[PDB]
């Protein structure tokens, strides 16, 4: 099969591809293990095939800068398609070129510090809810599963910061607004379906004309009307929906379908991510009680008498920022960043022909011995205000970099910190016998634990 | 396009087909209206195209007999495929030829009168549940939606008669066993997806190798393990599951996957059907209060003092059998029966080449003036023990006929009658202003009401 | 189906589309008849659907100018895809965007007046061959079929002006170089296959990965090696091949596969076109003997004593230019021009959303009563140096207009005129009884005669 | 992927399959080498996957008998599909079940000894033509390529024994009837296209509805009308066409399209096969001059004075029968026989589930040391009337066995022997320096030589 000669011709190393399958059989241990092995075997750049799709992996920090910043608009502007999307075509994370650029413009003022400081009282109320829910699991000394308790917390923060709907998801697990939203899970890009998509990407057109979508047709049909109800109950009679409604009052405003799609993508974006990361952080705190104590002391110092957190007092807390960042290092939940090269180019001395997918293997670089000492260890001091200067922003990329980076970065860090502050103000977290130490990562296509994290939760009362 | 000449060549009338689409655009008013129009325009036989699939419609009672009985095993043994089925390939209603014949054998003793008489105490307990639920909607004079109250009743009867699980679905609408099972709805064979299947049936192979199934992969993955739990909690420590478990203790026994598929098909089969028919019957009773009174008097006569119904006392009630049958006449929820002609044949003097789909248009014949006087009226006397002899069993076919007829006929009639007896022992049913008189049928691909049936429910107390 | 609402929403008239088929059933009489009917029914602009592909037809000369010239590079740069192309992707007529722009640059100097004046002695020798072949059919008074005699002439001119190979195709109809090249016929975009492509354009990806090509794999595999033989017999030891070989000695030179593709596209481009047009011209001359006499007199005046034609004496002949142009008016063999709108735009006051195919219906405009008197008549005087000023270059477009017009315009007119001069110097052409007067055009997807043109050929000796 | 567990579950050995590809990458050396390796590694039975299609290979002579004879009608009646066939669906070699059984009936009397004895004078005349053509290549001592000279001979015999058309193909290589027929070449079931068919057999439906056929649409459209011309020039005013025309004067007669398809399949069947085998025989004779001398002496003894061969004198020649048979042993051009198991069965003690493809690896068994001494050597004595009794007819299967064996066996052997007799009566055949000794077989999907056979041909004058 062809085009399997491309990397050989350019003199670029990589595992030899099978006809039709390319290298996918080498995903049997997951993107992370494949990426490290490749980084190790082949060095600073390499190439492989997702079916017939050539993928060029790069690790030089200069050349990563060019791809994510300098030549973003001109050359490296879109991600690769992945499956049938339906109307979700209009979602900023999926849209391309000038539609993207216009969307990214219309939504930027929504993620500003000013709007985010306005949303904090809402995210705070549900840290309280979280606490009372944790307390009920802690007065009845039963091991807690974090994904479920943080899931319900994440869910809570979303439903409020995007539509004003206010639910106790953990206690109302069967509210229609909680039921649909809980189906918006991260895509397993190595499950039968998406593997098939990589071998038969000519099948994508087929599904499209059949209205078959990787965003389940019914979750989308539920919110599309849920939004047009809210839209016309507020109109006329502080959340993301309002901020978008206010905006459609670049250019060309925001279409009504265009608004529904962004609403959906934020839910999708903020739900399993926030839930997952918080779990990873509580695992590390529970297996490193010194770090947990140190941070608890920091929180009490800024917030004595279990004082509530604020926007300014959150940004005050340096050790908490160190804990969060180091966790995202060990578990960057995206694992890779990816851009489609839209033209023949040469950058930092290397020819890149049109159509290749440039890939940055985040997981692998966050654990590269050549930039991190004992990269497997949990050492928050790597981010102390002393050492935070020796860290290359193109090697540590948990939100990506450049114009197409994670637009929800600020919000996500602030959301996760408000949960951590409130939770640690009230509770300590200890390993159980049934806790999996050391945590093994899932050999699938998601960064998540093989086994869900379970811990003992104790009242500081 | 070809083969669009087939009917023209055989001298068979029918609407002229468009290339690729055949006649599907003539489904814009539904199978029922198309069938009547065709019966009227073209007479006793006609032909049309579901894409490229030729479909030969027949209405002579002799020739229907040949197709459903005399030449079933030899010629007319399977239905037509309809979409990707996954493992549900093994479900009796879908299986073909000797696999079907063997399955139909292994499950026949499960639907016998003897087993059915044993299941009646279980179906009865949930008529009681139904009552208390109706009473709560009747002491608070709010119009009741029948599909929801009978749905929860149907659901209840199924969960018990197939797995022993005992739930108040109406009050536990969010039990995991109620949540999955409520997704097993009747297929809308004119929704975008299935229309596309008829135009692109070459797409079926494509979806199959992609594990894409019209039976949602997650409902099936939930019950497959739900069964292997029950299976191994009873083994070792009266429902359909047991009767199948006892059977795998023709020939070749029942595979473990083969058992899970039948379990699923019965749920699918008994849930929206029972729920739908009961609604149609209560609509007719409410718009014909004489008939409702007459039947109430019959029930009190057999069952004085609201005596509970039994298997024998149900079969006693002739006017109730007349009401149920007449309703199935006006609304035969399958609408058509269909067999694939597997060979060149000639029956009753007409050549039928291999591959055609012989179709019997049940809806249309149940309302044919040539066999029924005032076919639009609700006249239960057409089935009185006096006139029940002048009714051609190949014209009145609400469960089909012959070896491949509805294996659940007995159970379904008995289930629906036990619900009707208990409900009418306690309540009368009257039209609301918001009730749709006269009921309009859905122009889709299901026999169901355009608008859901709503009635006033009053206590005979 | 969707997107069938687009034109309705924009307030644009057009025939109402069927689901999936759009308007293709309205091609049952050909693009030409559909275009006129539409122009007539709907006016100055209209819209229709090639399946799901929206096609916007326009006839205002200002707005045509914008599309073909002013906004060519920025907005209207590519044609629409049509089927699986294989490596022919690299052919200038098919390539897109900057690949096109670079190719069109590398081949422009090949079609200059200077190169074309150099090629004339070669094209002339085969007008002689043509004559002797015609004379053999004229001394034996048998009606001649023009496509066959002009086909062999066209073939001859190509094989020489592109590779130096010198064959009498008419007398060597079974030379391997004549056999393959004669398979490069114009695509019937309404034959079963291409119709299917319009209804299932999602099938194009499928064929591509199967190396299935609308350019037969074996004709292309024959010339690809035929070229690499010639290439390496001239290297080292006046045709298009040389001019390209000299060029690969914008930028990025011409790839070796890139050269083979252009070679092929010129053959394809020059063979049935030149052959077809010459036939149309000889039909009109034979049914308008005054015009034929007048031109014969002109040729004798410039070229007395049957003097051979030259580059300068060809451009001298004004009545011949009038005859050729008027014929291309009545039969513009492309029928339409087409550009893909690559962005949301507004031109001359009309919104055009991304993805639509702007179409200019050349055939229909060449016969529009609003710009031509008696448009069905053959009146060469419409192009006399007197009236040639009142003709809008955006209404008379037989080679298209703007940067993406027919790069072979000069060559094609010069090739056809040299054939006409030599042929008329020696012969007159008269209708037979078996000649089809009036010529009916083919209801297919090609501009060609229903029945092939047959004429009586007489020696001016 | 699934169903890749089937052979593992049944305890059947075989090479471990890759997802989607099964074992096709093990065809990189051809069916023959794979089959031997497997026979060697795994023994008497084994299993592998052509994509997802399970293929069960068997070598026990009893169990082969069951599959090809005893359970042919009931269980093992069809071959496997292979690609899109169009109307060629009706060709006996491709048709299935009762259509096959009826076709095989209607054509059996055409291949009888009596008809075959009637066709011999026609096949003889073209042995003469063959000779004069060979003599022209032998008086001009140039090495002859056998495929071309025997191709033209084969072609000649076909065109006459199927339609009465009489051509010297070698000297008329560009007659329209010779041009089309020469495109009917053996399918390379490992060329890109057919490999793709095995990985994407769900693509077969797609091509079918696109009228795309592995029998080129134009060769079939040429003969379909070529036949309806001959058909209606003989009607009314000794070949296969006549014998079929006489037959349509089981049951249901032969359709007109059904007749055209058989005509085509015989051409396809008799052209490259006869041409190929004759080449293999002349290679062995030329590298074993003793055998060549011995046979020449036999021919002179039966046919002194270069007497012409007859039907009876051909069957007389035992050493010639030995030479032909031994060659078919070393090169059985089908390589394998194959039947689709249409039901769950057990034969000779082994469970075979429905859908598997039972395969008999002819090539491998013809060279199995366990039944043949020095199986690589060319020893015609293995078939002497002495040893011809120790040869298992289910191990030596160059025409298959049972009801679905090669219907053209008699004709093919007789055709090849008449060519050999005439050729050897007049010429001896010697190796050239450019002859490939030892002949290497093609690693493709055809049994043919890597390099075409070239020999020195000398006049016995
Ligand atoms: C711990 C939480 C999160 C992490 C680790 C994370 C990580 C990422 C990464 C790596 C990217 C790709 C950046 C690139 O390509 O350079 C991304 C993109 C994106 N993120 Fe997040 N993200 C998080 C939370 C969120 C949240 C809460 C939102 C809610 C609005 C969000 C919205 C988006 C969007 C819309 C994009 C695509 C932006 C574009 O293409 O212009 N993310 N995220
Ligand atoms: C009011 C209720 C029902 C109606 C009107 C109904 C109607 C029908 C009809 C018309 C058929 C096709 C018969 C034919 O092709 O001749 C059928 C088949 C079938 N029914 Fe029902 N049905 C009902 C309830 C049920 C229930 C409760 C079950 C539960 C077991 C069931 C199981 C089946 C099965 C398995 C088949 C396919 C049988 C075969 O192919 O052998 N049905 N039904
Ligand atoms: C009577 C003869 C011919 C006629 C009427 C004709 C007509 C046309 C037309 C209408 C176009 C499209 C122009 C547009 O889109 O604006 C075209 C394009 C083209 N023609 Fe011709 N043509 C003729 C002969 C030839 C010949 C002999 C060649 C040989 C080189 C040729 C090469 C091309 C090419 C390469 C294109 C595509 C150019 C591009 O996309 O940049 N044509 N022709
Ligand atoms: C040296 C020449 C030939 C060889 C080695 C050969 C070999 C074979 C083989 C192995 C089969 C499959 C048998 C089986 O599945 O058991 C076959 C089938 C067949 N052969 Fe030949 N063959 C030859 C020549 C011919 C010729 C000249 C014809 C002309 C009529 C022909 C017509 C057929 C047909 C129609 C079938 C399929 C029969 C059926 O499925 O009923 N073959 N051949």
């Amino acid at each position: 099969t062809h085009s399997h000669g491309l990397f050989k011709k350019l003199g670029i190393p990589g595992p030899t591809p099978l006809p039709f399958l390319g290298n996918i059989l080498s995903y049997h241990k997951g993107f992370c293990m494949f990426d490290m092995e490749c980084h190790k075997k082949y060095g600073k750049v390499w190439g492989f095939y997702d079916g017939q799709q050539p993928v060029l992996a790069i690790t030089d920090p200069d050349m990563i800068k060019t791809v994510l910043v300098k030549e973003c608009y001109s050359v490296f502007t879109n991600r690769r398609p992945f499956g049938p999307v339906g109307f979700m075509k209009s979602a900023i994370s999926i849209a391309e070129d000038e539609e993207w650029k216009r969307l990214r413009s219309l939504l930027s003022p929504t993620f500003t510090s000013g709007k985010l400081k306005e949303m904090v009282p809402i995210i705070a109320q549900y840290g309280d809810v979280l606490v009372r829910n944790l307390r009920r699991e802690a007065e009845t000394g039963k091991p807690v599963t974090l994904k479920d308790v943080f899931g319900a917390y994440s869910m809570d923060v979303i439903t409020s910061t995007s539509f004003g709907v206010n639910i106790d998801s953990l206690n109302n697990p069967q509210d229609p607004f909680v039921e649909n939203t809980k189906k918006l899970l991260r895509f397993d890009f190595l499950d039968p379906f998406f593997l098939s998509i990589t071998v038969f990407p000519f099948l994508i057109p087929i599904l499209e004309v059949l209205n078959i979508c990787v965003f389940p047709r019914e979750v989308t049909n539920f919110l599309r009307k849920s939004v047009k109800r809210m839209k016309e109950s507020r109109l006329e009679d502080v959340d993301f929906l309002q901020l978008m409604i206010d905006s459609q009052n670049s250019h060309k405003a925001l279409s009504d379908l265009e608004l529904v799609a962004q609403s959906i993508i934020f839910i999708f974006a903020g739900y399993e991510t926030t839930s997952s990361v918080l779990s990873f952080i509580m695992y590390e705190l529970a297996t490193h009680p010194d770090v947990q104590q140190k941070l608890q002391e920091e929180i009490d110092a800024v917030l004595p008498n279990k004082a509530p957190p604020t926007y300014d007092t959150v940004l005050q807390m340096e050790y908490l920022d160190m804990v969060v960042n180091e966790t995202l290092r060990l578990f960057p939940i995206a694992m890779r960043l990816e851009r489609v090269c839209k033209k023949d180019v040469e950058i930092n001395g290397m020819f890149i022909p049109k159509g290749v997918v440039v890939m940055i293997p985040s997981y692998a670089l966050h654990r590269d011995p050549k930039y991190w000492t004992e990269p497997e260890k949990f050492l928050p001091e790597r981010f102390s205000k002393k050492n935070k200067d020796n860290i290359d922003p193109y090697i540590y990329t948990p939100f990506g970099s450049g114009p197409r980076n994670c637009i929800g970065m600020r919000f996500a860090l602030m959301n996760m910190k408000l949960a951590l502050i409130r939770v640690l103000q009230n509770f300590s977290f200890k390993p159980c016998k049934e806790t999996q130490i050391p945590l093994k990562l899932s050999l699938g296509g998601l960064l998540q634990p093989e086994k869900p994290v379970v811990l003992k939760v104790e009242s500081r009362d």
